[PDB]
C-alpha cells in the first residue's frame, strides 16, 4: 500500500536523474514500480502529482530540519549560526537535485507546485525576518532595511544561487563555494551599517 | 519590410501583456500585424522566434545602456554608482515586463533563449567582478570572497528579485522598494569586511 506508493516515488526520483518529466511516461513509472498502469492511477492521478508529492516531501524535510535547528540553537558565533541555517537547504535540496530541478521547472506550469513553493518561501522568509528582528532588538544588528524585505531578497538569492549551482548552470557559483558565498552576503547585509 | 517585422514584434509584446505565449497563435500575430499567416512565416520561423527576438532586443538595450554608463562615470558616491548600474536593469526590464516574464518562462524550453540569457549574464557578471577588482585594487573594498563568485551570486539575486517584483510573485519585494533593497545588499557585501 504505502510500499507501492514509495516504489512509484523512488522510480520517479531515479528516472528524473536521467530525463525530464516530459520524457517519462506513466508506463515507465508503473514498470519501474512493478505494477500495471491502472494500478498506478490508483495511487496517483498523473505523473505530475508524483512530482508534486516528491517536492512536497523534500520541502517538508527542509522545513522540519530548520525547525529542529530553531529549537536547538548551535553554540557558535553569528556567522556560523547563519551558515548552519543555510546549510539545511544546501544539504537537503543538494541531496535531491533531480527533484529540485524538476520541481523548479514545474513552477511554470503547475499551480499546485507554484503554491507549495510560495507557502514555504513565505514561511522561511518570515522566520528569517523574525531572526533579524531579534538580532536588531538585542543590539547585534543595525536598523537598516525593513527586515522583511531584506529577508525576501536574501531568500530569493539563495533559491536562485543554490539551484543554478546544483544544475551546473552557466553562470553559477561552483557547489563547493556556494555556502561560503551566500553566508558572506547574508552576514554583511544583516550586520553591515 | 522592417515595418512588417516591427508590427509583428509590437503585436506579440502587446499580446504577451494579456496571455502567455502558448495562448497566442501565429494567426493572432499575423492578424494583429495586418498580414497573412504565410507572410508572417516569411519574417519569423515561429512565434517562439518572435519572443527570442523581443528578448534579444530588451537584453541588448540593457547591455548598451550599461556600456554607456561604464564609459560615463556618474559623479557620486559608491552607493549611488551601484544604484545607477542596477537601475539600468530595473528600468529596462521593468519597462518590458511582459517580454521579461515570457522570456523567463521560455528558458525552460528554448535552447536559444537559455543561451542568450547565459551569454549576457556572463558578460554582466564579468563586468561586475572587474569593477569589484578595481575597487579592491584602489583600496576601497576589502579582499573578502573571490570577486567573480561574489559577482555571480549578486547578479543571480538581482535576476530573481527583480523578476519576482515585476511579476508580483508571492513572495517578492514590492517594486517601489526593490532598488533600495538590492543596493543595500550589494554595497554591504562588496565593501563590508
Ligand atoms: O537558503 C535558503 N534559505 C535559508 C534561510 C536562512 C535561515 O532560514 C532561511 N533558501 C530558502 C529557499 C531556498 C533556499
Ligand atoms: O541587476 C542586475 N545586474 C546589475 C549589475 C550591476 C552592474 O552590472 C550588473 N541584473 C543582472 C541580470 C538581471 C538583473
Amino acid at each position: 500500500g504505502d510500499d507501492r506508493e514509495l516504489a512509484i516515488l523512488a522510480t520517479a526520483e531515479n528516472l528524473l536523474e536521467d530525463r525530464p518529466l516530459a520524457d517519462i511516461s506513466v508506463d515507465d513509472l508503473a514498470k519501474g514500480a512493478g505494477i500495471s498502469r491502472p494500478t498506478f492511477y490508483f495511487y496517483f492521478p498523473s505523473k505530475e502529482a508524483v512530482l508534486l508529492t516528491l517536492l512536497d516531501r523534500v520541502v517538508n524535510q527542509a522545513d522540519m530540519a530548520l525547525q529542529t535547528l530553531a529549537e536547538n540553537p548551535a553554540d557558535t558565533d553569528r556567522e556560523n549560526m547563519w551558515r548552519t541555517g543555510i546549510n539545511v537547504f544546501f544539504e537537503t535540496f543538494g541531496s535531491h537535485k533531480a527533484v529540485t530541478r524538476a520541481g523548479q521547472a514545474a513552477r511554470a506550469t503547475s499551480v499546485e507546485v507554484a503554491e507549495l513553493w510560495s507557502t514555504f518561501m513565505q514561511k522561511w522568509i518570515a522566520y528569517t525576518a523574525a531572526v533579524i528582528d531579534a538580532e536588531r532588538d538585542r543590539g547585534a544588528a543595525p536598523r537598516t532595511l525593513p527586515a522583511h524585505e531584506l529577508a525576501t531578497a536574501l531568500n530569493l538569492m539563495n533559491e536562485r544561487t543554490l539551484f543554478a549551482s546544483f544544475a551546473g548552470e552557466q553562470p553559477s557559483v561552483p557547489e563547493a563555494r556556494v555556502l561560503d558565498t551566500l553566508v558572506h552576503i547574508w552576514v554583511t547585509s544583516i550586520y553591515g551599517e
